[PDB]
């Protein structure tokens, strides 16, 4: 209900998610940046029964960077919170992990945060 | 093939996962420390068409620590590559975000390191 | 010149900071948040000679939550980058480390984002 | 005493330190990786007055990549702590920032962890 939907980042991003009764997450992310082209599969989970003391849901989600048209041999996750209100809101931060040789593993994963709200 | 398997962190966490043809990573979680008992579902995706070049498969999944018996209101994500051979790795990093007040937003997020393996 | 001067966060806290010609960064850092109170020394490093194609000046800096009057036995560490213009801002992540035991060093790190401008 | 002297990272790094009785941290790091020649200026701050509980001393550092030789356009700052002892340690997190434009700031912050011992 929440977290079911359809979601915008900051950098023009779209998240459609479904969020079962279970604490799945399933759903494609179609991503305005980086080398990335179109729409890939998103699975996650969430916090199914959160506290009633004004605190955030705990979910997270990962897209593998490969549909039937790119691959671009790497991954990111989301750790995050869902703020439910009128200004319904979900904070992360992410992790993205490239596919590299064990030389070039100490350079193989970026961090960043990510906001998403229900307004495109 | 590769990723499907009992994998085990350096602080004894059990990860059981299936690496699916599609991308799919489906399994269970079993977490030594924390504020956690049992075991918890994972989900990810995993490169399924890594490239020929000597460099690791990029993954990721997410466990949410809500089973029937706990409730951490709280979720981790991994971002990592898998180092296959005699010696087979999975080189993570995570961050665990825990369902916070928008006062205490600041600290919900740790951040961390795991290498699984195939031996106990 | 860019880089020296008195920034203010998101959450209020106050970096009054001077940018050396050598690259040292000497300040103090006044934290509205947290198990802090009051003042505290920040050292750190930037880029003296940045690129001439738009790009922003990388710079870090260290506080230890340590004075006369309070130590919550923990370190933040901001990496990040100046931004120039009018709208002059430092874009950051960070990770604070607290003190633990080896059976706690697994939950040690915190991460988040600040972004700082030059308006109060 | 403890954090004053010459560390070694598990890739062949050297960190040359000095602890201040202040809580100052200076130094040289010498980077056997990355886009990166010879010796770079190290500032930092530590924790001067740590827990008698069996903790470690919280501590942190910036290198900005910039010797007279070589720029690469890019700040590390390690965050993490000392575990004294007879196998004396320093179990870090670290960002390495990279000077970037506005469109490129998503990918501008690589995450990672460094183990620091005093045997070469
Ligand atoms: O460039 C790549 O390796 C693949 C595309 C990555 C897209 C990044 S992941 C973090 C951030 N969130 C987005 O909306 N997309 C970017
Ligand atoms: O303490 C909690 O909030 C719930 C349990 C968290 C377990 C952590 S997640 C990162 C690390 N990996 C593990 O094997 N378990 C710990
Ligand atoms: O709570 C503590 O352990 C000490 C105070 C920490 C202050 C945090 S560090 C990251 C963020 N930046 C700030 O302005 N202060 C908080
Ligand atoms: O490649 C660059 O941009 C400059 C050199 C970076 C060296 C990295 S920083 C983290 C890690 N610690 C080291 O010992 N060096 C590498």
């Amino acid at each position: 209900a929440g977290i079911t939907g359809t979601w915008y980042n900051q950098l023009g991003s779209t998240f459609i998610v479904t969020a079962g009764a279970d604490g799945a997450l399933t759903g494609t992310y179609e991503s305005a940046v980086g080398n990335a082209e179109s729409r890939y599969v998103l699975t996650g989970r969430y916090d199914s029964a959160p506290a009633t003391d004004g605190s955030g849901t705990a979910l997270g989600w990962t897209v593998a960077w490969k549909n039937n048209y790119r691959n671009a041999h790497s991954a990111t996750t989301w750790s995050g919170q869902y703020v439910g209100g009128a200004e319904a809101r979900i904070n992360t931060q992410w992790l993205l992990t490239s596919g590299t040789t064990e030389a070039n593993a100490w350079k193989s994963t970026l961090v960043g945060h990510d906001t998403f709200t229900k307004v495109k």
